[PDB]
């Protein structure tokens, strides 16, 4: 039996299985407890029980394995790690370890694996002689990742606004300049959609940061791809080691000649994080946030790169403006150059009720020449300078306007250039 | 004889009942020496006397039992309750007991539980039962919770504007940000009033922080559901544990699938409480404030939600700003995003003294599709247009003006869509 297989059914089942096995009163503690109760009580049976998570590493190699759907909770289902097969088998962090689990023994409480038979999905001969992820050489994005889902939805509209507004391929390092209420969940939501349908290879991250609990469960309930979460009421050092168990996994994937792809929701609140966990330097910018505080999150947007070897990360991050707090903005002019795909979206036009609210005069991607053809490209210029007189929010009425009328980006590249 | 029966009694009727019971003095002390004496000297009469109240967990089960009617005060009145009643029937804090009570033997000088009849006013057998607030799937706000009083008052003018700035739910999660002597007080007493008159079925109760008290005494005296309340004049321990008791004790009712609804003011004087009350982590930010310190008042914050399997709970904390305090606003930034209903005042409309003193414009919800219906969303919407450009005071006078004019929110809107 598998201990994933375990998380991923309700809580219910507790009356279920955990009474049916002997259990007494396991309706009223935590989940968790629920799970190590259940899986001790079969263990004591004697049957062989499987096992399988994220990889972590503590200071003094005191490795642990989390669970991806509780989130990386530090929980008492975490299975122990002890450094002679960390260092047999040359694991680190963000490693995916699947294999035998062994029951805890006296003055322990943890569950510890007995052998691995998997490990990032692989062999584990084929994943010890990988090469690092910083010794890759890096590219520019080739490979276009098209949006346009193609099923003729309703909500389809957004997926061309995106793909004719800035183009997304593997690898690049993108970012989503939006105010409040402007549509960033949703937005978000539909690239987590369309790179589902369109690219079912390509594995799909999405991290969530101090976010409401409802957003996480309508998240967890409409994305394919996994999704990971830390809420507002988890402490900073959480949503820290959030962040890195999520980077180190994507960089243990792309090291395999991978495709990952990241949708942060927010870089913003990542730099607060780490502004408010980072122990002073004493060099405090304006807004009382440290210098060096904002060091560790460029380097989680600065993974995005197109592996020459093979795969490519990409990372989409949204970032917050105009809050009312200083420290966004802040963060903001630190972020501007370090991008290499943005995209504006604008308050006014969001006010208007009409959506997506693209600031698309403003938005934009660099060195689009290396992912797509000459003809489309040439179609894409026409149209920005055909747009870029009119306002923002005649721009965004024009273009909903005329794609409503078409089937497809060609239909309407097409009717455009018939006009 | 109930102890709460007799908790509810004035003093000089305890008096009276003491000197008719053959007890001498019994005068210059508190209520809960009053009661204490009362109760000893009936239990040395003889008959069976039985009790209710809230249970609290110490450290190493020495469990207690406290009632609401003092404010969860620690004194002689409070019920002893043994670990092994707590291992028996599976009891933790927050939880509703009421049953027989025991006169002490000598060495204690505690009331002890002959045996429980009653928990959460549920069957014990089926409160153990129970899955845990943790383990509920959180969802968005669902059914509406209008405001509107319908009784065609003047102060339920107020309650209308309301049902025109943010439309509440049940599981919202709101912030009333206002700067002092803006109308907070008498706001609150108009939704509680509300929700008493128009929602009788859910639970509603009152948690006030560090308020003088004539306001508390206000606010018991006018209020329907159970109203806690903690004066400046307790530490702020007292206060981190009235909240605590609060948050556990609406968590247990919501795990019954019951409306749990809770009023707080202030979440700043809870932060506060909290910050002056927590041990130093060593990472200090701007305005005193410790790191981890406001990790505390957001779990209280964070429980809003509304549960999939059944039962909400909604939170409308109020929270200060523009006070001259530098914690103030540093709480606001810290708690800015996290609530998914806001409700602006602003002293500039006060100044004038036309109530209530919203500001419309800064004011409003998330996604209330979920909430309301459409053609009176589009009403809304139609509404907010038109008194988007002037300014707060002149967009208040011409609501109130127009609302004064009509009768109801349906007469409103058809007297404004017929003009
Ligand atoms: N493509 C769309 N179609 C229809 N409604 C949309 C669309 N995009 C946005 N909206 C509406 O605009 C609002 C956007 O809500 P959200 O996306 O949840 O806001 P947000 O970007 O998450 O920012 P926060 O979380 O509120 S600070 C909602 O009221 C949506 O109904
Ligand atoms: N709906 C209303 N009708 C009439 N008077 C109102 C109304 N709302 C507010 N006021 C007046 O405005 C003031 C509001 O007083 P409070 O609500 O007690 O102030 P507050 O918001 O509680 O701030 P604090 O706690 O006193 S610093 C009083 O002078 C009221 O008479
Ligand atoms: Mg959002
Ligand atoms: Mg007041």
């Amino acid at each position: 039996m598998n201990l994933t297989e375990l998380k991923n059914t309700p809580v219910s089942e507790l009356i279920t299985l955990g009474e049916n096995m002997g259990l007494e009163n396991l309706a009223r503690m935590r989940k968790q407890d629920i799970i190590f109760a259940i899986l001790k009580q079969h263990a004591k049976s004697g049957e062989d029980i499987f096992g399988d998570g994220v990889l972590e590493i503590l200071q003094d190699g005191f490795g642990f394995l989390r669970s991806a759907d509780s989130s990386y909770l530090a929980g008492p289902d975490d299975i122990y790690v002890s450094p002679s097969q960390i260092r047999r088998f040359n694991l680190r962090t963000g490693d995916t370890i699947s294999g035998k689990i062994r029951p805890p023994k006296e003055g322990e409480r943890y569950f510890a694996l007995l052998k691995v038979n998997e490990v990032n999905f692989d062999k584990p001969e084929n994943a010890r002689n990988k090469i690092l992820f910083e010794n890759l050489t890096p590219l520019h994005a080739n490979s276009r990742l098209r949006m346009e889902r193609g099923n003729g939805s309703t909500e389809d509209l957004t997926a061309r606004v995106l793909d004719l507004a800035s183009l997304i391929g593997r690898g690049q390092r993108g970012l989503i300049v939006a105010p409040p209420k402007a549509g960033k969940t949703m937005l978000l939501q539909n690239i987590a959609q369309s790179i589902a349908y369109n690219h079912p290879d390509c594995v799909l991250m999405v991290l969530l940061i101090d976010e409401r609990p409802e957003e996480v469960t309508e998240m967890q309930r409409l994305v394919k791809g996994e999704v990971v979460a830390s809420t507002f009421d988890e402490p900073a050092s959480r949503h820290v080691q959030v962040a890195e168990m999520v980077i180190e996994k994507a960089k243990r994937l792309v090291e395999h000649k991978k495709d990952v792809i990241i949708l942060l929701d927010s870089i913003t609140r990542l730099a607060r994080a780490y502004n408010t966990v980072v122990p002073a330097s004493g060099k405090v910018l304006t807004g009382g946030v440290d210098a060096n505080a904002l060091h560790r999150p460029k380097r989680f947007f600065g993974a995005a790169r197109n592996v020459e070897e093979g795969g490519s990360l990409t990372i989409i991050a949204t970032a917050l403006i105009d809050t009312g707090s200083k420290m966004d903005e802040v963060i903001y002019e630190e972020f501007k150059g370090t991008g290499n795909m943005e995209l504006h979206l604008s308050r006014k036009i969001a006010e208007k009720r009409v959506f997506p609210a693209i600031d698309y005069n403003r938005s934009g991607t660099r060195k689009e020449e290396l992912l797509t053809t000459q003809e489309e490209l040439q179609k894409m210029w026409i149209l920005r300078k055909i747009i870029h007189p009119m306002g923002e929010i005649d721009a965004m009425e024009f273009l909903i306007n005329k794609l409503a009328m078409t089937k497809t980006n060609d239909d309407f590249f097409e009717m455009m250039k018939r006009s």
